[PDB]
């Protein structure tokens, strides 16, 4: 018997192109995550000001600590306070934008790796030429800052004293350690104790200094179940070659491996563009991850990395083939060990890549499955045991368009290979992004973007499952 | 007074199409060395079968111990085997092309730093897709095999021992410490005791392994002033970045820094291409650069990296900007400490960079001389004094085409300007490549390409020149 709950609306969305109650017209890019304690973590992008993937936006999440009936208030992770003196202000603020959720099973801690940019259109509005954004010296990393007329790169060092290119430390520091709620004040820009401006913006500054305009990976992490999160710490370095062009997270939720060699590593899906391409042929799907329980991060290779197509080797950094790409994924280990990567792309059906290391390489072919259908849109999809019996539980649009939210179950054969055992609709209309969980005792849970009655692109709600839903 | 001595013809090329009586049909790319104890280096390429950029291409040197006037037999540093099996010989064999001389004052040390690339057509054979090269395991950093038919990446370990891609050692191994003259060996990948074949072949392979289709740098290292020499060493890991396509030396006889806070400092002309334009918009002219007395390597920055061209920054990893490029250069150091890298382009006349930090950073603006042209070839030029004024000594052809070698003298102002005081012609007809030396008592050698007599390109000649004939 389908126990399916209704639609219930976790992040709402203003109406007819207005703001909601809180002044935030549209939410969107939803991560659940179910804890330790058994607290539920929905997470999403709060844009304020538009849907459109750029401008004001805040990394928030609400919890229900009981399995999806009760979900408390925002508690903002990171909102950077936009730029003042920007003439189009919809444009006119640092970005936050996509998140991955995961929690260490040893440690407990949770962890929110999301994509930032300086002030702009993200990941529409990056330039043809590359400005490097951090320097090593004496065996230490430092941040860059350019000053306007100037060539050489300046470095952000310790406390956040600025430094000369020549290495002489100057009267001007940054906010490093940000206080203020949601870290608002985080770059900001002082000489002695007067504030100037922000390192983070890039027109109309009140300050002489900007970090390079190139795309960034941070990390925030909550030790009390969700309830407080970190300062975000600027992940990118130990994860971003020199060839790419932008690297952002897949949304949603990562997994700890729990079976291998490589048993507790965490892996936070990923991709990448390069500068011979960019967004028209080079989208590559990858993993990042942590032996460390979250210290410190490493990039695996991508799927597109020495892969045979159409005859010919092609590699994440120079590739220049549109149905090659694979972009946003959701990442699952099998118990043979195994991990298996659903790929966004532009196939019109499912593409599934598998690793045998852990995740830092993957084999040669990526399977298509057509019993699926892919409209180019994110997907979530997790493992789940049920009466002995390893199985994976897959939920996208169905299609044609983003419509039509189906739940696609597969059995996991020995080999890992995949059998889809049937489809089940689980909400019709408009259906985009989503982010399943299990529940345990034999439940599922989805957040996922869903419109109707002209309510702003998204509003994020959550359902239910019962086992017997997935099947027949 | 003035006296240029006869051209002396040090590296003999065939003529009218035909081998000289060695065998050898062509020789190119001179660099000219004193050495501490007074001797004459004189280094080319010997191009066995034909003038082009790849093929059966030998790294030698002769001596000469009488300033020039007697010349000892040819020493070959590096000539690696040919593919037998290769379909055309004059694309089937891993190639070596391009030295760099210089001497070390202090250990005495003498190095030939050369490209290097696998088998088949040089910097005009470069695939458009990237293979990684090398792969770092456990904090030590092995060049990779790739395996027919298999996607993982092999990894030539300790002793040339091959490990899997699971890294379990196999019964192959490759010849990594040569024996044989002039290091013919390097590179065979031995079964057990059984020679199957060569890691360099790249067609009609018989054995299963072959390096990154790429392009590499090696350096060779002689203690006894050119007698003889070491095996080959692989240093491209320790210079070339993941996005660099090319990585080659600008050919010549390198320096070492004789005054500041940078003294001893090796510098080496390198340029690179990225993939965004390669050959087309992208070559760009660098240093790399020895701390240590030549035991490690690193890399500058690019005169490029952060150039303003136009209103709009670049870098040499995106740019595609076929008037921006510089290419081959020649380095000098002046007495207030600063760099000068006179780069072959394309702007018709004398392109110059400065650098304050030792060759790391370069200067905003690239300073153009109109006294001296350029018709896009290689030049050198090297520091010197007069009766205690500073002055530098660059040679290049005058034009229109790459005839009319001449001597252009500059007086070094108080600030590091550069005044060009004579211009004078030192070979009629075809002249391209040289190198110049000062061979102390006021007086000068240049090594230089150049034909006659209907010499295939080209002989390799020398003259001896003073200051009157600078001067005059
Ligand atoms: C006809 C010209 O042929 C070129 C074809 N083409 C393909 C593309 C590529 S897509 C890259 C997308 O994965 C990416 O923008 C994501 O999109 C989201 C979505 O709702 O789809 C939402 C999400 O927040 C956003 N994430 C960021 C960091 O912005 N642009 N043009
Ligand atoms: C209207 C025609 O349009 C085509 C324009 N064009 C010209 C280019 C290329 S230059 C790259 C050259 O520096 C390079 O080959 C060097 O050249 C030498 C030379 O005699 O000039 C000799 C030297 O050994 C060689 N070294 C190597 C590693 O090959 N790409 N496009
Ligand atoms: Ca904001
Ligand atoms: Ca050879
Ligand atoms: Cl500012
Ligand atoms: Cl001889
Ligand atoms: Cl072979
Ligand atoms: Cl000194």
């Amino acid at each position: 018997g389908a126990a399916l709950t209704e639609k219930t609306d976790i992040f709402e969305s203003g109406r007819n192109g207005k703001p909601n109650k809180d002044g935030i017209k549209s939410y969107r890019i939803p991560a659940l995550l179910k804890t330790d304690k058994g607290t539920l973590i929905a997470g999403a992008d709060e844009r304020r000001l538009h849907s459109s993937d750029w401008g004001d936006i805040g990394m928030v999440i609400r919890r229900s600590e009981d399995n999806g009936k009760t979900w408390g208030d925002r508690v903002t992770i990171t909102n950077l306070r936009d730029n003042p003196k920007a003439s189009d202000p919809s444009i006119g603020s640092p970005v936050n934008i996509d998140m991955v959720l995961v929690q260490d099973p040893e440690t407990k801690r949770i962890f929110s790796i999301y994509d930032m940019f300086p002030e702009g259109k993200g990941i529409f509005g990056m330039s043809s030429q590359k400005e490097e954004a951090y320097k090593k010296i004496d065996g230490k990393t430092y941040q860059i800052l350019y000053r306007e007329g100037e060539k050489g790169a300046y470095t952000i060092r310790e406390n956040g004293t600025v430094y000369t290119p020549d290495g002489k430390a100057t009267d001007y520091r940054v906010v490093v350690d940000p206080v203020k709620p949601a870290y608002s004040d985080k770059g900001d820009l002082y000489k002695g104790n007067q504030l100037l401006g922000n390192i983070y913006f890039t027109t109309n500054k009140t300050s002489p200094f900007r970090i390079a305009k190139d795309s960034y990976l941070w990390m925030s992490y909550s030790d009390d179940d969700g309830k407080t999160w970190s300062a975000p710490q600027d992940i990118t370095p130990m994860v971003k070659a020199d060839w790419m062009k932008f690297l952002g997270v897949g949304p949603g939720t990562g997994i700890v491996l729990r079976n291998g060699p490589h048993k507790g590593r965490i892996l936070i899906p990923v991709y990448t563009t390069n500068n011979v391409s960019h967004l028209n042929g080079s989208q590559s799907s990858r993993i990042i991850y942590s032996d460390d329980h979250g210290k410190t991060w490493h990039a695996g290779e991508a799927v597109n990395d020495n892969r045979q197509v159409d005859g010919q080797k092609i590699h994440s950094s120079t590739m220049n083939n549109r149905r090659a790409q694979n972009t946003e994924s959701t990442v699952v280990q099998l118990n043979n060990g195994d991990v298996k990567l659903f790929m966004r792309g532009l196939t019109g059906d499912l593409q599934v890549a598998t690793s045998k290391d852990g995740g830092v390489t993957w084999e040669k072919d990526i399977k298509r499955y057509p019993q699926v259908k892919d409209v180019y849109v994110q997907m979530s999809a997790i493992h789940t045991m049920h009466e002995g019996k390893e199985y994976i539980i897959l939920s996208n649009a169905g299609g044609p368009k983003r419509e039509n939210g189906m739940v696609h179950l597969a059995r996991v054969e020995e080999n890992g290979e995949l059998t889809w055992l049937k489809h089940n609709p689980i909400q019709k209309g408009e259906f985009a992004y989503n982010s399943l969980q299990e529940l345990g005792n034999g439940e599922y849970g989805i957040l996922y973007e869903h419109t109707e009655k002209g309510q702003n692109a998204y509003t994020l709600s959550f359902r239910k499952f019962n086992w017997d839903f997935l099947s027949k």
